[PDB]
């Protein structure tokens, strides 16, 4: 159990950065399902993980 918040805020650095790029590959016409799921991956991740190591 690693209780680091500034583990998530390093992390949502990368994760965010990326996140918001591939979110971006799903507009102008493009037909792309991986980039979504990717980001809901990612979007889960920051997520889940700052609640547990801070809300719990």
């Amino acid at each position: 159990g690693s209780e680091t918040q500034a583990g998530i805020k390093e992390e949502i650095r990368r994760q965010e950065f990326l996140l918001n790029s591939l979110h971006r590959d799903l507009q102008g016409g493009i037909k792309d399902l991986s980039k979504e799921e990717r980001l809901w991956e990612v979007q889960r991740i920051l997520t889940a993980l700052k609640r547990k190591l801070r809300e719990a």
